């Protein structure tokens, strides 16, 4: 049977899915690792040990505790992104959409969902990997890994809570696919992972990490990398929020073998609700348990390793959209709604640069204000609302992105670079917000392919050619067809540095992607912050 | 007779001179104070003893010592700015012109000569007032005073060299109008100073200074401020230069007089010729003699006086030309040409504006470029051109004066601000260089109303209107005679064009730029 699956761990029986007038093979919730709960929380992950008879793959499987968005309840915008499936320690599955009739030794794609490393489910609708799967005859597998404290906590030097074991989840999966996607008809030396936001972050450290290096052939990153200042912390840092998280919940602290057992004792949502109070600042765009440069799944800082070309070289194909920060600004800055046009004065445009920069000083502040202010008109509401939209973006995505892209590219084997500017014909958020963070991904996985989402016949149309320019590059390691008549998305090169949009309008290359505020946050910030 | 005048100090007699199919009465060469000479080398100036008999005011004085220009050997357009007399040490007397008949208790301007306190003249051909007073019906005086060591030696402290004494020359010519002037037809009271460059700065140093408000109403400052970056220095910048020459020309430096004493029995030139080896960097738009902020002349700091409102209240015009910086970047900085477009590739910036911001440490040479570098196109010579032009502009020039324009204004009684980018269809430099520092001056001074120098017929009525706007202003504090130049004020920060155009009214000059210069980068470099 088609359904049924040999795989080294155990059997597997998959469940037969209709998609677009057709069908194709779905094996969800398939295991992956030991449940990481009771004295296992916030330990790496352990494999997952056989078991006897068919395991029943047919539902998705639980989602990883996290902190769930009410900040619109009922909304579809926001809860879209919300665990759809009851959450669980016991989370760690993956998913696989096998075209019908199985293929032989395909392309692989693997998925690793965003969400600031605090929240993501495999599970949401927006991610069913059918249309992606159908349409490419790709094989498309969905992974899953703990996130906030449960798969960040670092108490450096401990092996109770080492730090990055979300990331090691992640890597398991990866060697899941890397030992068994053959038994579905996928070639585990043709495996592509991409991710959006925290997930692009997590591609990006794959590529860094000479452990992950050889489980995967390319990489895709969309709208994150790894060098973002929202997507690590120093040991440090690590150690001094699983402290606070401990101060809050009055543990004991006296070591760090107190600590972790206390915190093992506390209901998931118990850390969840304090979760947000070990930041050091208040802020938008930050999350409390992330990546820790450890010296062991980071040998050194991202920046010497990205200078020093230790990375895996490969072909990368990234990019960004063209309003990364306005989802941000509307959770949390003063001025902004859902409910109108969010005119900006002056006051909280300071206010709001504040918020943004939560690490730099006032003369930091200072440039940035400087930077990103028009001073024949600096009470314009539009201008300031704009202002703090890129003030956001460029810092957070875009120019931490350019940096990764121009240093990878020094060393890498191909790189292609997007800027992704399409508004969705029935966008749910109103109109300031413009290309929001998150919403290419819809056209990645297809949705616009079915009629009764009411997209537009070009959106339709757009979709399918970033899902073959993906499949594509998954395949080769170039987006291009061969030989084809249609106009062909450029080669990034350090000296030329062209890219593309991806909108409805006919292709277009430019060059230098937001160079000149790039120039002010990789540059120039830096150095005046160094100063001090 | 019409030319024959009784002074205080004594008896003069001045000549008549053709001026537009017409004629006017000059007053040239008139001694405001004693020979600044011998003993009296570096000190404060001393009111000229009386004479007996007629003082011959027929012809003009000698010029100041001062360094010569020779980049250019021939040319006019810098060779019109030299010393076109015999310099000498005996070199403070000062111009008037007189319309005729005489008038009655009428308006006076003094002008003030620039030159970055090194250099200028009273003489030159461009400072002819006759076409000024005549048409307008002025009574015009051109000064002068010490420049270079001469007039700023500073050693703070010592009374043979306290420096600011060539400020103290033009408050003493200052004094003299104030006493004399009536005897010219001229209003003591309704006497108004005007400059450009270190003259414009001059004047503002005059609002500044207690001892220099009572004797003038009201002032113009023509692409020059007081806090301007190249204007002055602190007692021990001043005394580090002096000592800094002595020991250039092998003097003794055990003290202050016996260094001074050496420095009297040098010749002129001897001190000219070592005057920029003083300067702490290599650059351009700083000069080596300068004011020092000492606690006479100028009680507290620039700042401190502008903050506290200490300073003259009065009404007061200025404005900058739209393109400062090009004269100084084709003497001192790499790839500039008299004699091509001077583009400019990526390297020649990097050093230029190393050249222009010489106090600035690495991470402000970095906000500077970053400023005024445009990322996408950062190897188009024309725009690095541009670029550094506008940074010796904005920093020298433009943003120090738009800083004073605005202190001033919360405290003065009445601000117009104009922005003057007419390029004159005659210009002798090239087109790259654009409206050069130094160029409104042949039009606040009527020259394209003599039609054997070629300019064409609206820049006459450009001439004209920038004329009458100055006098108007001069009589009445109000440029505007009964379209306008509005006020300048804190909130709407209105400025007008000056060109050929009808007139038209822009907000926040340069502000952009100045709220780089005027407030960030200062921040920085004091954090950093
Ligand atoms: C494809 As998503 C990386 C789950 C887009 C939204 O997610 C952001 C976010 C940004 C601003 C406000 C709220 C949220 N949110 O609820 O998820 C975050 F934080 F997850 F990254
Ligand atoms: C006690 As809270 C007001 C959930 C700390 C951070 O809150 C952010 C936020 C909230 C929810 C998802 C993402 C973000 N973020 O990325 O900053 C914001 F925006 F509300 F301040
Ligand atoms: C009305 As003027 C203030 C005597 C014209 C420019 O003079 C500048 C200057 C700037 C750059 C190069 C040369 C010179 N120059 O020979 O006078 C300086 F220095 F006098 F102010
Ligand atoms: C030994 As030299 C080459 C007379 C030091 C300064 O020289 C300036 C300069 C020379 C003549 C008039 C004005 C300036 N200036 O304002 O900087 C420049 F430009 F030549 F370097
Ligand atoms: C027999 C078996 O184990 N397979 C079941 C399948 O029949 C059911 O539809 C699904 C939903 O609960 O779970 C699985
Ligand atoms: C764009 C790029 O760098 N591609 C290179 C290609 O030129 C080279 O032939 C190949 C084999 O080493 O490696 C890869
Ligand atoms: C009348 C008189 O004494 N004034 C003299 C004038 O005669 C002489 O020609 C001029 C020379 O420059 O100097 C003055
Ligand atoms: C523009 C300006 O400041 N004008 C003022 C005027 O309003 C005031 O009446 C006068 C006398 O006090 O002083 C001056
Ligand atoms: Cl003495």
């Amino acid at each position: 049977s088609e359904l049924l699956v040999n795989t080294k761990s155990g059997k597997v029986m998959g469940t037969r899915v209709p998609v677009l007038s057709s069908h194709i093979s779905a094996f969800l919730g398939i295991p992956f690792a030991e449940p990481p709960v009771g004295n296992m929380r916030f330990r790496r992950p352990e494999p997952k040990k056989p078991w006897s008879g068919v395991w029943n793959a047919s539902t998705y499987p639980n989602n990883c505790q996290q902190y769930v968005d009410e900040q619109f309840p009922g909304f579809s915008g926001s809860e879209m992104w919300n665990p759809n499936r009851e959450m669980s320690e016991d989370c760690l599955y993956l998913n696989i959409w096998v075209p019908s009739p199985r293929p032989k030794s395909t392309t692989v794609m693997v998925w690793i969902y965003g969400g600031g490393f605090y929240s993501g489910s495999s599970t949401l609708d927006v991610y069913n990997g059918k249309y992606l799967a159908y349409t490419e005859e790709v094989v498309l597998v969905s992974l899953s890994y703990r996130v906030g404290a449960f798969g960040f906590l670092a108490l450096h030097g401990s092996q109770e809570a080492p730090g990055n074991v979300g990331l090691l989840d992640q890597r398991m999966a990866l060697q899941w696919v890397h030992d068994n996607i053959q038994f579905f008809g996928g070639d585990p030396k043709t495996v592509t992972i991409f991710g959006e936001s925290a997930g692009g972050a997590s591609v990006g450290m794959h590529i860094l990490s000479p452990g992950s290096r050889d489980l995967f052939r390319r990489a895709i990153l969309q709208s994150g990398s790894p060098n973002c200042p929202w997507a690590s912390v120093s040991v440090a840092e690590g150690r001094r929020r699983a402290v606070e998280l401990g101060r809050n919940l009055n543990c004991n602290l006296n070591s760090d073998e107190e600590l972790i057992h206390c915190l093992r004792e506390k209901k998931p949502q118990e850390l969840i609700d304090v979760e947000w109070n070990v930041l050091p600042f208040d802020s938008i765009f930050r999350f409390s348990f992330v990546p820790v440069i450890d010296g062991e799944f980071f040998p050194t800082s991202l920046e010497s390793m990205l200078n020093s070309g230790n990375f895996k070289k490969t072909q990368i194909l990234l990019g960004v959209n063209k309003d990364e920060g306005s989802f941000f600004l509307l959770y949390g800055a003063p001025g902004f709604s859902k409910d109108s046009e969010s005119k900006i004065s002056r006051e909280d445009f300071m206010s709001g640069v504040k918020l943004s920069v939560p690490h730099a000083n006032d003369l930091g502040l200072d440039a940035v204000t400087l930077q990103y202010t028009d001073w024949m008109d600096d009470n314009n509401g539009i201008k300031n609302r704009d202002g703090l939209d890129d003030i956001v973006g460029d810092h957070n995505v875009i120019c931490p992105l350019m940096h990764f892209v121009n240093k990878y590219t020094k060393f890498g084997n191909g790189t292609y670079l997007y800027f992704f500017n399409h508004r969705a014909s029935n966008l749910v958020w109103p109109e300031w917000m413009g290309v929001i963070h998150g919403y290419e991904i819809e056209f990645v996985f297809g949705l616009p392919l079915v009629k009764e989402l009411n997209y537009t016949a070009e959106e339709e149309a757009l979709s399918r050619r970033i899902m073959h320019y993906w499949a594509t590059f998954a395949k080769t390691g170039n987006p291009n067809e061969p030989h084809s008549q249609e106009s062909k998305w450029p080669l990034f090169t350090t000296k030329e540095q062209k890219f593309i949009d991806l909108n409805t309008e006919p292709m277009k290359v430019h060059q230098r992607l937001r160079v000149q505020m790039c120039v002010f946050w990789n540059q120039f910030l830096p150095k005046l912050l160094n100063a001090t």
